[PDB]
């Protein structure tokens, strides 16, 4: 029937996948207007489609995502126990409002539609709904890792999270990884009754796992990274090594900076030669660990240029702004080397828009790390141990010094698998998937 | 007859700093033995290293581990140079590390002493030999002994906060001869001699103190004006010959200093936001560079200042810079001289810009370096020594970072006419005042005053 889209803010990108999906049917785009302050429901309809979205008061917003989505899962799923601020308050928010949206979402359902739930901050959700007597085919989507149990077993509240996450009708992850790490902790709580492949019972509750790797749009990528500057005049000398991602330690941006100094240190001739562009957006900017990362890039901007930096001649580019999308794909279209080192990723679709936009006849070399979701695809990348940084050395200078001939046949078995697995691919699967499935 | 010469930081016969510059200027023009620390650690106990180059010989000695530690680590760059900055927070005053500077000013006197005759006349050189003349009346020296400070001389309020101040001041009225490089130097040192003692002052600048008799005079420093003019004039190196031929867009705003607390770096990056948040219009038409090598990277304090230049640099370029153009070029390095005058000349604006200073060469390089007939604008510091004479410079309190920033506007911006009018009369001062005439009068004082005799 109707599509109903449940998802922390919605876009009245994750957006193409999820409008096209409702585009072929239609329905709800439900989720968090962004804002805050106290009011009913605001809705905007555009055919088959309407926006719903709500404000959250402040002690709301501070526990639930500040709080236990920010500085409570977020660390945890990427693997930084160390990172995690635990504390009852926030963890009741979480649960306050994830209950407050099933309210508000309540009067909106119709009895057939199909419902269609994303990320780590809506996990109690499907327990939520199920509580208020809702029997609808429920799919979660997790964009982000799932880390193993001894990871997650940490978690004070851990059990309470795997007991919620089993009233879904179907869990979707990023890769294969991602699934046996979910099936790992809960058969470590209870016994799980696999009946047959992917289809699953705990404490007699039923619902289905796979693997839904999300993907670009190939086409459009290539449209807006060939469209129509001065310094690229000026720059016919020096080749491009680029970065760009949100300010986030699950990024390795200190790391990052120091393979580059390595570079630097023992490749002397590229001195002069080659330039280092890292774009790194301010995100989640009023927690502690986005603070600490912030200030620890300006000191190696600062240290890194003051070391190896000429009259003439910056080796690194640090920029804390925000670029739009279609900007940036032109600039992969002229960068030298695509740099893509995360400590941990769900997927990274930067490292995917970086193939997307290369010339194909001139392409340039993604250099990627074996932990973020996209390494388990892109087999063709420079493969990399960002814990390794005279790896991540080598891996640059390798990639700097590349044959045409081996660049072009790198980068088209990458395009290749990006182009079979599309956007679309993955959101029709899905949906699909969710469908052939039997309410109660 | 001969000049001995004695400073800790030597020119070498074949690193950053005014003091070892001034000297190497004034010594062509004398002649002379220079007695002074090799630079290197280890073996202390070699005999003294003696090389002769013209007119100028040296005689140079190692100094231990420890000895570098206590008397140059500890009490000169932690104790005498925060102080006689206005920095009595970071000084660093434990009772050892004063033993350790008296212990190897002593020991410097016994190395000295065999190298002297009866009609020398003796010239000890800035903070790390305050005690200096005091060990060698002690050994029986009754020769003519000046001294000269480098650095500014702190009023009384912070002065007296040294637990040592006493002492340091008995000692400084066993030279015959004390030289300030401004006025105020000379009044605050007279000023913090008179809180401790009856001190009878005949003139403006004979005194006086423990029946001690010695004089005061100031001796602003200068530079060799028409060497440094040749040295600028001459062609670069091939590559930035290449470099400066894409540069003709860009106006060029160029800073060079030991990477010092006393040089107001940080605040001085902050006046250079200002510049680029309140005049967008030069957005991606100027660049600023910083040049600032490392000095005395083995202090506290030093390394904190280095860890804030360093952040400033990253943030104020994270959040101004675009993917052509870098706004702040920081290098932390160290150029030779004669790169760095060539340097000077193709600058639109010099910026110097130091918390305090004794004097302040690069400022007076930096205008001596122009081409006279297409000169760039120095932008100075009021509290710099530099700043009483410089009168035609941009004179700003660094301390008002959008009184800096409105400063650099107009000098990106000035008039042929008004840069070649500002530039000839601080010449006009700089050419005046000569390194040759600042050796000149000091020497001739100090051969104008009879020894003491036993
Ligand atoms: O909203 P933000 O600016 O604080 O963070 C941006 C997104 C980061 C996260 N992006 C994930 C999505 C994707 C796309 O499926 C993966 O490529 C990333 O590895 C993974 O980090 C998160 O899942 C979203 O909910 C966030 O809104
Ligand atoms: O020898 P360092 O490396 O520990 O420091 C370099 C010099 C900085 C200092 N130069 C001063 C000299 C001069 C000119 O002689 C003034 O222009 C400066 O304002 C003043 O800071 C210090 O006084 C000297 O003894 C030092 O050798
Ligand atoms: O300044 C920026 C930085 C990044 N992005 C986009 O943000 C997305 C980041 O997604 P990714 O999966 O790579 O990382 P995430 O932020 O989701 O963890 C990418 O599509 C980028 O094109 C952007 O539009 N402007
Ligand atoms: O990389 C550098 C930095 C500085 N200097 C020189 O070091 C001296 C600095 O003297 P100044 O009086 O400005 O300050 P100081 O360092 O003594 O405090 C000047 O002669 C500069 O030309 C240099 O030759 N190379």
């Amino acid at each position: 029937s109707r599509l109903v889209v449940v998802s922390n803010r919605i876009a009245p990108g994750l957006a193409v996948g999820i409008l096209g999906a409702l585009k072929a049917a239609g329905g709800l785009w439900f989720g968090w207007s962004g804002e805050t302050g106290n009011q009913p429901l605001k809705k905007v309809k555009k055919g088959n489609i309407t926006w719903a979205s709500f404000n959250l008061s402040e002690q709301d917003l501070d526990e639930y995502y500040n709080q236990f989505s920010n500085a409570v899962l977020w660390p945890a799923f990427h693997y930084r126990l160390d990172l995690v601020q635990f504390q009852r308050p926030a963890w009741d928010g979480y649960l306050r409002v994830n209950a407050l949206l099933a309210d508000k979402l309540l009067p909106l359902l119709q009895d057939d539609d199909i419902i269609w739930i994303h990320d780590y901050h809506l996990l109690p959700f499907a327990h939520e709904l199920r509580k208020r007597g809702v029997n609808n085919r429920i799919g979660f989507f997790l964009h982000i890792p799932f880390p193993t149990p001894e990871i997650f077993n940490a978690l004070p509240t851990y059990d309470t999270l795997l007991e919620q996450l089993c009233d879904y009708d179907l869990l979707g992850f990023q890769t294969e990884n991602d699934r046996l790490a979910f099936l790992d902790c809960l058969s470590n709580l209870t016994r799980v009754t696999t009946r047959s492949a992917k289809s699953h019972t705990a404490w007699g509750k039923a619902f289905r796992t796979e693997v839904y790797p999300i993907g670009i749009e190939p086409k459009e990528i290539a449209k807006q990274a060939a469209g129509p500057a001065q310094l690229k005049a000026e720059l016919k000398n020096v080749q491009n090594i680029f970065s760009v991602e949100r300010l986030d330690y699950s990024k390795g941006l200190p790391e990052r900076f120091l393979a580059y100094e390595a570079l630097l240190e023992k490749y002397p001739q590229h001195h002069g030669k080659i330039r280092y562009t890292q774009i790194a957006p301010t995100s989640r900017g009023d927690v502690q660990a986005y603070q600490d990362i912030r200030h620890q890039l300006e000191n190696e901007a600062g240290r890194i240029n003051g070391k190896y930096g000429q009259l003439g001649w910056t080796p690194l580019y640090y920029l804390n702004q925000h670029f739009d999308r279609k900007l940036l794909m032109k600039i992969f279209r002229y960068s030298d080397v695509g740099l893509v080192t995360p400590l941990r990723d769900g997927m990274n679709l930067v490292a995917k828009e970086y193939v997307a936009a290369q010339d194909p006849a001139n392409p340039g070399v993604l250099v990627l790390s074996q932990f973020a979701g996209a390494a388990n695809e892109l087999t063709s990348a420079l493969i990399v141990n960002p814990y390794d940084r005279d790896e991540v050395a080598a891996a640059l200078d390798r990639a700097l010094t590349m044959s045409l001939a081996e660049r072009i046949s790198r980068h088209a078995e990458m395009l290749d698998v990006i182009v079979k697995n599309d956007i679309n691919h993955w959101q029709e699967c899905f949906i699909s998937d969710l469908k052939q499935i039997v309410p109660r």
